């Protein structure tokens, strides 16, 4: 039988989440959300079974200083895993050292924060200084700011990392409580905050979009199975059932 897959993810709602049950449940089974669907959709049109395992950093990845990469973008470099099946951003830098399928579900960058102040945009977020604001440690929107050579976003990226004990966030959960506990914004994925403002009422988006990229299955580089998937995504794509599926796990309003 075909080698099972080792896929490499990350609990991200309502990506990758735990099963509720009051019965035991074991290996994959745990595992609920939109990249369990995509697993099994992808895995029937590939033929194979897999292993879901959680990233052991818990990261999605990004580099130091000396190049070294982390979280899921290093368990594909070191061949810890065959994919990994995230909301795992497609980046020029990722790019060149995985091996990305084309893109499952498109986004970009944007403000979560809590209701009624006068910030409209991240120039706004960025002048002021009453609210403090960061990003998720050691992913694609922390790896953003760090890169710009827009002087909003390249102040915004001093600000964060002069801050960065505090101002970036171990993971989503963290720093959706920091914006609600404190005077702190996220930024965050528009996907996520669409997610997130029809559960809480209390969140809201501030300003527009800043960017826009897309989701991707990730494998190693001269992986036998990227172009494989990038053909059974835009399968999926084509017969609407990724369509069908982001409306299954972000169903539905439920905020003014
Ligand atoms: N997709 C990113 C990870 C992350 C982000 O950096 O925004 C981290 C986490 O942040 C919240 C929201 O943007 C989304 O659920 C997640 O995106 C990556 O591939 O590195």
């Amino acid at each position: 039988a075909n080698r099972t897959l080792i896929v490499t993810t990350i609990l991200e709602e309502p990506y990758v989440m735990y099963r509720k049950s009051d019965k035991p449940l074991y290996g994959n089974d745990r595992f609920e959300g939109y990249c369990l669907d995509l697993l099994k959709e992808l895995s029937n049109i590939l033929g194979f079974i897999y292993d879901v395992k959680l990233v052991p950093d818990g990261k999605y990845g990004a580099q130091n200083d000396k190049g070294e990469w982390n979280g899921m973008v290093k368990e594909l470099i070191d061949h810890r895993a065959d994919l990994a099946v995230a909301p795992l951003t497609i980046t020029y830098v990722r790019e060149k050292v995985i091996d990305f399928s084309k893109p499952f579900m498109t986004l970009g960058i944007s403000i979560l924060y809590r209701k009624g102040t006068p910030i409209d945009s991240a120039d706004d977020l960025a002048k002021q200084t009453k609210i403090e604001y960061g990003a998720v440690r050691d992913g694609s929107t922390m790896t953003f700011f760090k890169k710009s050579k827009i002087s909003t976003y390249e102040k915004m990226w001093a600000f964060m990392s002069s801050r960065q004990q505090t101002a970036l966030v171990r993971n989503s959960d963290e720093g959706i409580q920091r914006v609600l506990t404190t005077d702190y914004a996220l930024l965050m994925e528009s996907t996520s905050i669409e997610y997130v403002t029809q559960r809480n009422c209390n969140l809201t988006q501030i300003g527009g979009l800043i960017d826009s990229k897309g989701y991707g299955v990730g494998t190693p580089i001269g992986s036998p199975y990227r172009d494989k998937i990038t053909i059974a995504i835009l399968q999926l794509q084509e017969e609407g059932k990724l369509h069908m599926m982001k409306e299954k796990w972000w169903r539905g309003n439920g905020c003014p």
